[PDB]
């Protein structure tokens, strides 16, 4: 036991991240989604649409699924008709082609050689399978098959958030343990056509893109061959109080339904001081302004509302909102994708260390339950 | 990190299982399953199905589906009808239902309040929804809101060897971590009528039964107040050459099929040998009947062919033998089974300790990739 145990701290030393190149701008979205679905005649639905999406705070989002396969799979267009089958024709593919993408940009980063990794953790919430998206990925990437593995399927937003809370434990607890890390979402197996009836749906489809993330975690870095990027010191999970039934996802015959109250942001915002005070009070921390945010951007409103609650300046949210901006809502990927921002800005912008010059950060993701997934991370010397 | 990790090794200290009340006697399951499916003019078919259950060497097994269920949902007694939803309906609240009948048999054998239980690990292979059973589990038992859970969803019959090499990790790297991991599986997902086009569906209808296991692991336990069953020494994953294609199972519109080689006894036992050095060469143990033996149960073509490759004495292999006689299949469930059977006939017996008087003993897992999991073990004293 003594000896088999990892010394320090589970560290990220490399992240990757990949989108499908198809780019679809949120400005023209409405005309595109109501034209693709043959739903233009629903008019007062449309106009409820360009709300949301003039609201969203989204440039642009990577969408796998284009016109051309909608034309061939025409029951996806509609709201509800049997089609897990033709959704999962095209997820079980590109979940692990996507996260492949990730996961090279991850290992050329850290520049060891693949024998090295030990560990697996793939994370999605599109589409299941067995064997899982793991042994899929395993297979592109050439890693041993005595690859130790953790497949974290239907996970949703929150999956950011385990996947590096599993790492910790692993990472820490195995001597020499190099774990990758991959999250992967591809929206194909939640689009359909956008009904009065389920105007939650709607919303779904004015946020959520696609996109995969990768990390390599490691205890113990080698001094010449790795370089650290931020330090993972506590995980912590908590249900909000009076939140039954806020996030919904079911994996249907019609494939993936949301199922999101207009109370979400009231229940995060409500609950994420305690959150705070629960993770940093231990380490004598109380002011909020003083940590760097990896936030997952769920929406607008949530970013919104946590930074008036918490009364942050403008510039915690950035790299959040960044990623809200450029890639939408990537379920489990988004918070993998803010870390990366992070340290790329703090870089770019001569700051002392990879979280904007601050040594203490959090990272939350959020999701069905309703679930608060709250990390406290360490920045490194730039 | 040195105060927040425990110091010895992951401990079982207890074991509970449940399994619905409604029993199905092998003997006449034949005559039973065709007859409900109206499948009665495959007369051939039935013959098949009838070697196969004669040589399954299972008594009984246990299962949720009853006819006056069957009667009411007529899609699934088809070999390939829309029937996902359905499925669905009665699976996603059935297992964590079962998932309760074992975790509260657990928490009773440990005698500890429910609020020292940190982490909740859920397995299933029977349906994904979100948010999971294991946010389902924790509103039932009314564990802490604080619970770190993982839901392990589609993981097939290596899944108890996971939950175990999960809960490891986390209750060594954990200091007073005690670890709620539950495997719970329920056929209602993949039940259908035959057909002459998949007789690898006809196996599986000869083996698969119904059923839920729980334990609790820690590191460190309490002198006074804590009693462990068995150690869990180290955790190995891999994948078998030449086994692309073994065992497939897809989640589909109508429910979970599996796709099974006459290849996978073969594969697994031309294998094991190299599992078990792999295991134990660093112990120095090279005598296969010197240790206890947790075998998955997967059939008895799997159990026959492993005894006579690795030259076992009938007596290793009895407590799997008795899993798969008294209750089938239960996938993912199946080798906590095993494990209880073996602590408690050990005590019958008057042996020395949990594991048949040996010190030494080995797990595996079974499933999809093909993936063998090998768990090193060590008994305590009775
Ligand atoms: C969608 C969003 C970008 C709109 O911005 P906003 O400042 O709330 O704008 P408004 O309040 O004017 O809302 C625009 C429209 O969206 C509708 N809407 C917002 N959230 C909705 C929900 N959960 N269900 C149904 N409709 C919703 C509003 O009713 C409004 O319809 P209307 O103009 O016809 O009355 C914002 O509400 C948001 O970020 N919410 C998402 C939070 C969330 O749940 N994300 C997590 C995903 S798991
Ligand atoms: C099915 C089983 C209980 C009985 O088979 P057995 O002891 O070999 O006896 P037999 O060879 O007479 O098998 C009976 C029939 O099963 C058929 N069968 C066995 N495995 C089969 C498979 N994977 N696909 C299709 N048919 C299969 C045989 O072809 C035979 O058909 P037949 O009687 O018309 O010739 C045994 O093969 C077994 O335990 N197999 C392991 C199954 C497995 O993979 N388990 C893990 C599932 S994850």
């Amino acid at each position: 036991r003594m000896a088999q145990r990892a010394e320090g701290l589970a560290t990220v030393l490399a992240i990757g991240t990949a989108v499908p190149a198809n780019c679809v701008y949120q400005a023209t979205y409405p005309d595109y989604y109501f034209r693709v679905t043959k739903s233009e005649h629903l008019a007062d639905l449309k106009e409820k649409f360009q709300r949301m999406c003039d609201k969203s705070m989204i440039r642009k989002r990577h969408m796998h699924l284009t016109e051309e396969i909608l034309i061939k799979n025409p029951k996806i267009c509609a709201h509800m008709e049997t089609s897990l089958d033709a959704r999962h024709a095209i997820a079980l593919v590109e979940v692990p082609k996507l996260g492949q993408g990730a996961a090279e940009k991850a290992i050329k980063e850290w520049g060891q050689p693949l024998s090295k990794i030990t560990h697996l953790v793939f994370c999605t919430t599109s589409g299941v399978d067995m064997p899982g998206a793991d042994y899929q990925l395993t297979k592109l990437l050439g890693l041993s098959p005595t690859v130790k593995r953790l497949m974290m399927y239907q996970q949703g937003c929150f999956g950011g958030a385990t996947v590096l809370r599993l790492a910790k434990d692993i990472a820490e607890n195995n001597r020499g343990a190099r774990v990758l890390v991959v999250c992967s979402e591809i929206t194909a197996m939640a689009f359909r056509g956008p009904c009065k009836s389920h105007l939650d749906s709607l919303v779904g489809h004015a946020l959520f893109g696609d996109g995969a993330a990768a990390a390599i975690i490691g205890a113990d870095p080698d001094q010449l061959d790795e370089q650290p990027v931020f330090q993972l010191v506590s995980a912590s999970q908590t249900i909000l109080p009076e939140s039954e039934g806020a996030i919904d996802g079911h994996l249907t015959e019609a494939g993936l339904t949301i199922h999101l109250l207009k109370d979400v942001p009231g229940l995060i915002s409500e609950n994420i001081e305690q959150a705070l005070e629960d993770a940093f009070e231990p380490l004598g921390i109380h002011n909020w302004n003083s940590i760097f945010w990896i936030a997952h951007p769920g929406g607008p409103a949530i970013l919104d509302r946590v930074e008036d609650r918490v009364g942050l300046d403008k510039k915690r949210m950035r790299a959040s909102r960044e990623v809200l901006s450029e890639y939408g809502n990537m379920s489990s990927a988004s918070v993998l994708f803010v870390l990366d921002v992070m340290r790329k800005s703090s870089a770019k912008d001569g700051l002392a260390t990879t979280g904007e010059g601050k040594d203490w950060g959090v990272l939350f993701g959020f999701g069905p339950g309703l679930t608060v997934e709250t990390l406290v991370l360490h920045s490194v010397p730039v």
